[PDB]
């Protein structure tokens, strides 16, 4: 119990509200007539009174005759365990006596109205709002941790509105409330608060753009939703009802954790006392709850697939047919839009709270040269949206440059949600780097602990050009897949030795035929050999940082043959389609068709890749996205992205490193 | 050891630097002629080589004949434990064989130069730079914690320069180096780095305004100081010397922890490899150290006094005489300046690192109406300076409004440095509050965990108007001292009852004589009674928050008689000098002379205060700062501030709550 100072008043009796969970220390000396010697006291049945002399306390009966010497160091401790009702007269009365005679010379009194006031949230994270969790004012990480969680309400309930639900101060439909965390103000007391008191809910100016709080009224003509705290509303005076009462509120987050915002917000209720005109009201009692806003979490390739989103031209038939075929071997749904934007402009992620969770799309920054407008078209009920706006964005801001590992353990530290991977350039290089605003956002989510890789040796500059992850069927394990030019050169040299040097690349692509590219022609190009040795140095630098930061050994890695060509900037583009960027649906892999040299009427790259993957139980389907274009220049014209189930592990059970 | 990828090259031999503390995994397959079957190897004495087949490793002799099948999954692991010298030929050579015959058909080789590179700091916090502390790249709090500490070098070595040492990129004198943390780059190797390598120290753009790093050269004409990292210098190419070498650097902090800056900074060294023209150099190896910049720490009244700074008019003689007398009972030095600025504009604090610490002044923000210019006049050798500049500052930005408690324990949580206290207004009041920039600064130091009190009921608005702390002599304990109007009224009512109602206030102040203020006149003023009842409510609200946030009981508190008068804003100013704002030099207290009612030719306020304090072993000296002015209007014309020894407890041994 918290101790509160309430003094009797020289002359006038004192009337005070007492909040359960506190107790009063009471000065009886200041109220005594000068020259009074001793005091006695009476009290009612529901008021417990102790006389405290220099720290030693003595319980006192309701009607006794006992007297004590008046001293500033002799005081009362006053405690009540139950709220007042209308039938209550709760009081303590003190009588004062002079030296001569046992009849009181004066009297001072304290008239009490006891009320219960508690602002309650689901701090124990079970989805139900418990009564006054002792830990509700704190937020701690881990399995044993406590404190309440809030979703950014970033989806859209109502289609005609252009923006996410949280962009305004209004609630249109009851469905919206299911995305919100419940907060209950529980009170117990008599019919009315005594004169001069009111109960007020409030938030800080700083948090006013992080939350909104709604109350549901049920007036005559239907249910309505009142915005009581949030943008440009810092406080709300609460209408008090007597007896045992509860007021239910619904709380939405407006903003994800970011640079300069930890994700923690607070809401308070105070009992205020009116003093006089032109004087602030005094906060007699204050109760506080904390919320943490849930982070955006990215889903790695190893999580179960739900939906496969695909963008291509209407007429790329082979691609559509083969992708349809692949998805039909799974339980996934196929969604087609008739152009890589679904892959480059969108990162699929999710948010979760004990009471609810939904997928959330992160939308890549607009440059204004290429992407003028944001992509909001996926925004819908229980499909959320978030974006960050930097200046000047480069290709490394594309989300082909954003990947996430499966759960890993590194030097004994666990990353149960995996770690986000972002391509970058060397510190002293003066090269390209993802914009600070996006990097800061990803870092602030904290639970995926991002790692920067080296992508800037590639023309386009995305990590998805050189690496991916696949699960190992029938196990809990996974593999890192790396592009390898050394594997490609070894394979082509073997085929040449075997008498296949005249085997031709790009068979069936009519726009490449005049080039007549053979194994011999590739192996005899000396400058191309040197370029690819250099690109292998770039791959191996990444291999090392991945082994270090993901805790991987060589046993966890498979190398897929790849080949690149250098541009004027000494950066790489694919010579033939990059097989590492593949659709991963559990055991079934859609792999870009390489169009490699035919040996015995089978592509030697396809056969080699099958020989690497199939023994592990992975099933390979090669998907041709380039035939419709008759040639391959290093560009990919289709994109896919897979929306997956969230991790079973709850993010709040993690313990991220101290910042 | 960290694993690094190095492949043999098809055709050409490979030459590489090997950094001790790493090891190489080596691809021998890519270098083999097509159609080669098996391989063998030789190696020199200081190179350890294992053949690894699918995870299983086998040690191999220097000159053996053993062969293994060529496979991509059969590789080498290469490890060196000692640096190369000039007499070293460190190498591994691989021979390739075809199916028919045991004579090698080709050979590939790896020529190695092993070097040691370590960037070392005193992470174990003993003041000496240990060799490669495994924890040097992290910073942890507490007794068991590790990682290196940096002072903001905010003092001034050289008087003609206007600003603090850290405001530039130059070091003028060797004395400055003693404020700096040492960082040693230790290397071991042969006479030169092999062609195409260089060693580079670097920092991030973000940290470039947080640190500077100097190197001392001893050329012909004297010692000089070179700025190698810091503002507008992000990297430095290191001149390599062979054998075992050390380069000593000195590091200074430029900035205190603040909003948006945790206090942590990093410095790196990398071994870079030259690839070609117009291509970035590759970071072959990188080593990192972290520093935490030491927080500004405020000294509470219970710490041993060193120097007493005093500001008054030349002619306030009684004050000077009495302050001189008081300080002469102690071992303290008295410093006088011939006006409260030393009290209002200055907060005495300190910084500490394992190798050094000094006092540091925090200078109150300039408004431009009253304080136009900063006070730098105390800036000197081992006396540092820091300030923050907000807009719009109010009286609550004055450091009379900044106090710090003695060490306390609250709900089982220890605050070994005490907690900073700042006066404020109620959240919904629209009242005054210390500027955000200063509040953010104090919060960011973290080790004093600030608490806001309610000062805005006072005209001036400072916590030093109503409260202070004193040690209890002969113990480890302390008392909170609170102004009390209830104590004053009780005392005056007793004196009136005793026949003293005609006793006069302000005796000897000629400018007050016409007012003829008596106990009777004070007690019969009904509006003044109501005002002071209200001010006691304000004091008691503070009493409650102090008991809660400092873990205090009523036994820890003494109430000194005080009286206030209300202004137009319903704010308080002292009716007679506030005794709570006192000079605390251990057992000896300089207490403002109250000029209370004389009873038997002694001030009844002085006698009462002595009766409260003297039994505890505290010695009271009443100090008259107002007689020189002939009257008291509520304003104080002198100021003092005491510079104290720092806490014995080291701040880095604390474990502050997670942010
Ligand atoms: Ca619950
Ligand atoms: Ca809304
Ligand atoms: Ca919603
Ligand atoms: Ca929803
Ligand atoms: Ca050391
Ligand atoms: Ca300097
Ligand atoms: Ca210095
Ligand atoms: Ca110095």
């Amino acid at each position: 119990l918290r101790e509160r100072t309430v003094r009797l008043q020289y002359g006038s009796r004192v009337e005070a509200v007492y909040v359960l969970g506190t107790y009063l220390w009471t000065d009886v000396y200041s109220a005594a007539p000068a020259g009074a010697q001793t005091f006695s006291l009476k009290h009612s049945e529901h008021v417990w009174v102790e006389v405290v002399r220099d720290g030693e306390a003595e319980e006192v009966a309701t009607n006794g005759k006992q007297r004590w010497l008046l001293s500033p160091s002799t005081t009362l401790r006053v405690t009540m365990s139950q709220a007042s009702t209308e039938a209550s007269s709760d009081k303590v009365t003190v009588n004062y006596y002079d030296e001569e005679g046992s009849i009181p010379i004066d009297q001072a009194g304290l008239f009490l109205t006891a009320i219960e006031i508690s602002l309650d949230v689901d701090a124990d994270r079970d989805g139900v709002v418990e009564k006054n969790n002792p830990k509700k004012a704190s937020w701690t990480w881990g399995p044993e941790g406590q404190g309440a969680i809030l979703l950014v309400n970033c989806d859209r309930e109502t289609p005609w509105l252009p923006k996410e639900d949280c962009r305004d101060e209004k609630v249109y439909s009851k469905e919206d409330l299911k995305d919100m965390s419940q907060m209950i103000l529980r009170t117990k007391g008599p019919d009315r608060l005594p004169a001069g008191y009111e109960i007020v809910l409030y938030i800080s100016m700083s948090d006013s753009d992080k939350v909104g709080v709604f109350y549901v009224e049920n007036p005559f003509f239907g249910q309505r939703y009142i915005h009581i705290l949030g943008r440009r509303k810092l406080y709300h005076v609460v209408k008090y009802t007597g007896g045992s009462a509860e007021l239910l509120f619904f709380v939405e987050g407006l903003c994800f954790p970011d640079e300069g915002f930890s994700g923690l917000v607070s809401i308070h209720v105070s009992l205020l006392e009116y003093m006089a005109q032109d004087i602030p009201l005094t906060p007699i009692f204050t109760d506080t709850v904390i919320f943490r806003i849930a982070p955006w979490i990215m889903t790695p390739n190893i999580l179960p697939p739900v939906s496969v989103f695909v963008c291509c031209m209407k007429d790329n038939y082979l691609f559509l047919k083969e992708v349809k075929n692949l998805v039909e071997k799974t339980n996934c749904e196929l969604k087609v839009c008739f152009d890589r934007w679904i892959q480059d402009e969108i990162a699929f992620g999710y948010i979760e709270a004990p009471h609810k969770g939904f997928p959330v799309v992160l939308d890549s920054p607009r440059d204004g040269n290429l992407k003028d407008f944001p992509v909001k078209e996926l925004l819908g009920p229980d499909f959320g949206y978030v974006t960050r706006e930097p200046e000047s964005v480069t290709s490394l801001d594309s989300f082909g440059n954003l990947e996430v590992s499966p759960p890993v353990t590194v030097n004994g530290k666990t990353y149960p949600l995996g770690r986000i991977l972002i391509g970058s350039s060397f510190p002293l290089s003066g090269g390209r780097r993802m914009t600070k605003v996006v990097r800061d956002f990803l870092k602030a989510q904290q639970v995926q602990a991002p790692v920067e890789l080296y992508s800037d040796w590639l023309t386009v500059g995305h990590v998805d050009e050189f690496m991916s992850f696949v699960p190992i069927p029938g196990t809990k394990k996974f593999l890192l897949l790396m592009a390898s030019t050394s594997a490609c050169y070894k394979l082509f040299r073997e085929k040449q030795k075997d008498g296949h040097g005249e085997a031709i690349m790009f068979k069936g692509l009519g726009g490449m035929s005049s080039k007549r590219i053979t194994i011999n022609k590739i192996l005899s190009n000396e400058s191309l050999v040197q370029e690819n040795l250099y690109f292998q140095r770039c791959l191996d630098w990444n291999r090392d940082i991945l082994k270090k930061e993901l805790g991987l050994t060589e046993q966890d890695i498979i190398d897929l043959p790849a080949l690149f060509k250098m541009d004027e900037d000494h950066r790489a583009r694919a010579f033939f389609p990059n097989m590492v960027n593949m659709i991963v649906l559990d055991k079934d892999l859609g792999i870009p068709k390489p169009f490699g040299p035919q040996v015995e009427e089978e592509c030697c790259l396809e056969m080699h890749v099958r020989g690497l993957l199939e023994p592990l139980g992975l099933e390979c389907t090669f998907i041709d996205d380039i035939s419709a274009y008759h040639k391959f220049l290093g560009e990919v014209h289709c994109g896919t992205n897979v929306r997956r189930k969230p991790f079973t592990f709850k993010w709040w059970h993690m313990v991220p490193s101290r910042r």
